[PDB]
């Protein structure tokens, strides 16, 4: 599995993200938009903490993310590398 390590993407501060890069774990089907809907792209993936085993695809993303925002750290993917 992708052992998530600090030393991922060492450039700038970035945040590690481990998340399913072949398309989206949408989940149960419903009232959903066929386009993803973002002021600038919908990243859904989650912090990849050191020592840790992601099994996806784990990118390092640059971003502000508010707590109260959403269940989780969405990412702005205003700075993201893949």
């Amino acid at each position: 599995a992708t052992t998530i390590g600090p030393n991922t993407c060492s450039i700038d501060d970035y945040k590690p993200y481990c998340c399913q890069s072949m398309s989206g774990p949408a989940g149960s089907p419903g009232l959903l938009n066929l386009i993803p809907v973002d002021l600038s792209a919908s990243l859904g993936c989650v912090v990849g903490v050191i020592g840790s085993q992601c099994g996806a695809s784990v990118k390092c993303c640059k971003d502000d993310v508010t707590n109260t925002g959403n269940s989780f750290l969405i990412i702005n993917a205003a700075n993201c590398v893949a």
